[PDB]
């Protein structure tokens, strides 16, 4: 046994901080290292060997994972009696594991844990709605049980003039969970050369939802370059914008469709996700964030026609800072992406003032897994962004040839908040162009979602590719209505303004 | 003054005999250059509707005036079938406004172009049948918005040598009774090669319209092509082959498929295509007992459309009122960039090649509803998907493009007896005019309560021709499923690979 809580833990960060970076983990055995993800997923932990198997009346139950494929950190498990403030650490054993000691080829396999994952009643042992595994990364589940997006500990360089550095959850001690309880506590070292962490994680497993209660330091070893807060990573390959990368089944593909900004000043963002062709980062200005998240608000089977991923199940992650984050940028990278396995989507909190060698942080933010977020513009919200060829009639799109003009067609649907009421007074779109301009502007009721079309053929006035930035809110007897659409649209090649007619 | 049926096939019978009077004269500038818009604006005096007179009508009708395309005179009569005395109803100024003035603004000899039928409460306004333009004629059921077409008859849709398209040259109405929502309407057809008597009952029902057609056709000439109870329809972009799919709309087609029910009982599904190439299909079938181009995904969701509805848009099925005997369902598929090319024909063509001097009579149904009055009783397909194949579902790799080039189908099936026949084990039957089908799955599909057969086809063959495909489902040594038949366009050889462009 040794003594442990949250001040020991920020000590032991903060001296960690102190001593050099231990390096990168050994390579994996070959049988590990080569495995694949049917394989890695195979992996049998013993139930009997459960975190948590001596708690009468357990409403959670936890177990570990195997090291594989990428999944390199032996990670060192604790159990805390939070009575004592004792811990006591759990020994990887290889007795735990079935399917671990055989590689892809059957090639027969020191070693440890990659992470955890944990259980609810009714199902103790299957089905598990949160998992810590790979360098900072967890996920949970809602009512669903499905996963999709990620959030991380933490990102370090992940845009920048050098390569990202993946810092790690080293350690994980885990308060034993009480009789009847659906709340637990794990707290997290983190390690990587430029940064140590202490995290506390209050995890309430909910009929709906996972809320995390998440509270860290942050202790500098080197300057860094960018500083990413409560990060989280999710995937976009196909929607209803710019679809460039739709050649499958499934009308969409996608963890998260939109970035959700609740800003300082109280102004509602709308960021539909890009899977752009060349790498896309963008910084969004905010001082005092109120909340931020990717969102997955298309819960529509019939839009996916996923039976083995089920996208439309996937949940939606909101950030809720618990005090003042100050100045700062929401970062959004966007990765192209061909498919689906790429996490091609980052957003984080990086703060204004630039990181130094031994700067200390703390921040506390609650973590929101859920198919809605918690919180959403009580006016108007964007429904889905569509694009498309314009320059032609909606109902009378020309058959016997292409549009004689270039354009590029956006309708932006909304619903909710006070539209059934404003429609009346009269429904303005506010418009907004980094270049080009927005013609046949039309105001279109929607009967099936009861709701307002804003169409639009964005013009090029400019040969440029660069990237054109877009804002919409609707207004209505001086008054903002809806939240406010912010797009990014990447125009084609001067010389691919134009179609190709192959019939 | 005289008029019935048997006077209208020796009109009929007779102009067979003369050589045909030709293509209509151009219209006047004020009437050709009007765009839809513009002639969709034309407004027929309500006051002076066909039955006005007649008290407690359920039903009404107006004339549309000539315009566009539409340069046909159309010569209409009034028919007391009590008396069988007909009266022609001549075209007069008066009857329209803003047929006079041009796009262009410029001021406007002319006739009727057609007709349209009103229903109650709607008998001026939201017409449920249509007739303007050669031989064509649409119809509505409840949800009052139109989509696909029939026509009287087709001439050489597919063949060395360019389509000939008969037209109704003269309509002649009985005048409805009182609270009924049925009326009969004979027409006159002409054209270069046949003349026709048809004869139209048409039930405006509470949920569809059907059609009780009669024709007796009269050859003037040989005829390479005679295409009897054509339907003509529209597929931009669906769930299968999507490469004309860039607009805001998941979704565009007045029709998803073409559905047989064979002579030997056999049920069809032949989801419709938007080809790069011309294409055309003969289907053999012997006594044919129906054939429809339906729309079945009802999903505005799956259009987004709020101009056209398309998801609204009814089906349409023959059924004949005979056996036909030996013969084919043609469908002529072609390329569209859009909506406005109405890029699919299908017809029944008799097997013995059309003769001078040969006569014909036919009698058909024809049900314009969302759902056809008929359909498979075994499992039926819900949907057909194509996509990349060559890696697995839920694992598509993002990092790069598949190592293989293979083209994924998925057949989602629903209905019939899935339930009970899946613990006794489904097989998906799959024959290939080229290529092989591997990674072959059969999946439940609990949103749907049905399943889907996923497959993944690769090219034997450097050929670019049509690969032909059916499926089936069996258990136990029957078919439970009505019969997928698909035809795929692979790519050129050195199209089989993906381009890495990021
Ligand atoms: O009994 C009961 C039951 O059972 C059953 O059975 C079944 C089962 O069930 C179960 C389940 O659950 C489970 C789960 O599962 C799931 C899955 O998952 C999976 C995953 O997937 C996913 C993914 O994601 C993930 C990840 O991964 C990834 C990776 O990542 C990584 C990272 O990355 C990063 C990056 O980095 C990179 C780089 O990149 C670069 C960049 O950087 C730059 O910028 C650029 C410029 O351009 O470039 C690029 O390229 O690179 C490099 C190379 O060089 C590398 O190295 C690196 O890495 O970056 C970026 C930026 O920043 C970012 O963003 C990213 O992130 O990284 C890191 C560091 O290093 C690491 O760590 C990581 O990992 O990546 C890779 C590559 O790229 C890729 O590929 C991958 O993918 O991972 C993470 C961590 O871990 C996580 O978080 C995530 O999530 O993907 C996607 C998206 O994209 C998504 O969506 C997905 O989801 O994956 C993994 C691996 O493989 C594994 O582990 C897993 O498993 O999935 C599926 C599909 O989707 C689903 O469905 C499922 O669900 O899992 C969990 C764990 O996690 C567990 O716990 C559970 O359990 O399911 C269900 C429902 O929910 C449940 O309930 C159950 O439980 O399942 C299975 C499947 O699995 C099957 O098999 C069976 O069957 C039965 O059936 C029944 O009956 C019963 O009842
Ligand atoms: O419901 C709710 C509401 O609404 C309304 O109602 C109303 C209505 O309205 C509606 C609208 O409608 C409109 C329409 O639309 C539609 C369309 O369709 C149609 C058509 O049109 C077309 C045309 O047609 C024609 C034909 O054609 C044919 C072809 O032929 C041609 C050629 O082609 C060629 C071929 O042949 C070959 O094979 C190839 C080789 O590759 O090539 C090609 O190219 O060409 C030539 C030149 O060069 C020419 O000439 C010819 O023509 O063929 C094919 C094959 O066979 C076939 O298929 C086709 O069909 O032809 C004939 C003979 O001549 C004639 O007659 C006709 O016309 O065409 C054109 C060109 O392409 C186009 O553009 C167009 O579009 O028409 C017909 C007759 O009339 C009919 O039936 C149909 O329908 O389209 C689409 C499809 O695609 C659809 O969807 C639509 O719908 O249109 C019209 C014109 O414009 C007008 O008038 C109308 O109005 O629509 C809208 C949108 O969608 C909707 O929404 C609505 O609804 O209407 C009615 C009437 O009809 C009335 O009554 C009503 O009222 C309102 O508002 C209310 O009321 C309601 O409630």
């Amino acid at each position: 046994t040794q003594r442990f809580d949250f001040s020991i833990l920020q000590s032991m960060a903060h001296d960690l901080a102190q001593t050099a970076w231990r390096g990168a983990p050994r390579p994996l055995p070959d049988t590990l290292a080569t495995m694949t993800p049917q394989a890695y997923n195979s992996i049998q932990y013993d139930a009997e060997k459960s975190l948590w198997h001596n708690v009468e009346n357990r409403q959670l139950d936890a177990q570990f994972f195997h090291m594989g494929m990428g999944f390199r950190r032996r990670v060192r498990m604790f159990s805390v009696d939070p009575a004592t403030h004792l811990a006591r650490e759990i020994h990887f054993r290889p007795e735990l594991f079935k399917y671990n000691d055989a590689g892809v080829d059957t090639k027969q396999l020191d070693l440890g844990f990659a992470g955890f994952r944990v259980f609810k009643a009714p199902e103790l042992a299957r089905r598990d709605v949160v998992s810590f595994l790979g360098a900072s990364y967890f996920r949970a589940v809602d009512d669903t049980y499905q996963y999709g997006l990620s959030a991380r500990g933490l990102a370090i360089d992940t845009y920048t003039d050098s390569k990202e550095e993946f810092p790690d959850f080293t350690a994980f001690w885990f308060d034993t969970v009480k009789p009847g309880a659906t709340t637990f506590t794990v707290y997290a070292l983190l390690d990587s050369a430029s940064i140590t962490g202490a995290y506390k994680f209050t995890i309430h497993c909910e009929k709906s939802q996972v809320i995390m209660d998440v509270e860290n330091h942050l202790y500098a070893r080197k300057d860094i370059k960018q500083l990413g807060i409560a990060p989280m990573t999710s995937m976009f390959s196909c929607g209803t914008n710019e679809r460039r990368m739709c050649d499958t089944i499934h009308p969409q593909i996608h963890d998260s469709d939109r970035l959700s900004m609740w800003r300082g000043n109280g102004e509602w963002i709308c960021r539909p996700l890009n899977n752009p062709q060349k790498l896309q980062f963008n910084a969004y200005t905010d001082n005092n964030p109120k909340g931020f998240g990717l969102l997955q608000l298309d819960r529509d089977f019939s839009h996916y026609q996923d039976i083995m991923g089920w996208y439309n199940k996937r949940p939606s992650l909101w950030v809720e800072p618990r005090n003042k984050w100050g100045k700062g940028t929401i970062g959004l990278m966007e990765i192209p992406t061909t498919g689906e396995t790429l996490n091609n989507i980052v957003c984080f909190w990086q703060p204004e003032k630039a990181v130094k060698a031994g700067d200390e942080f703390a921040f506390q933010y609650r973590l929101y897994w859920s198919a809605q977020p918690p919180v959403h513009c009580p006016l108007a919200r964007v429904m889905a962004t569509r694009t498309g060829m314009g320059g032609f009639s909606e109902g009378w799109a020309p058959g016997e040839h292409y549009p004689e003009k270039w354009a590029r067609r956006f309708a932006v649907d909304f619903v909710g908040g006070d539209l059934k009421a404003a429609a009346p007074k009269g429904i303005e779109p506010v418009i907004t162009l980094s270049s080009g301009e927005a013609k046949q502007i039309e105001i279109l009721y929607i009967e099936p979602i009861d709701g307002y079309r804003i169409q639009f053929d964005w013009y090029p006035t400019s040969d440029s590719t660069d990237p054109v930035d877009m804002r919409m809110y609707l207004r209505c007897q001086g008054d903002a209505i809806s939240e406010t659409w912010l797009y990014q649209y990447f125009p084609p090649a001067p010389d691919k303004r134009q179609y190709v007619d192959d019939r």
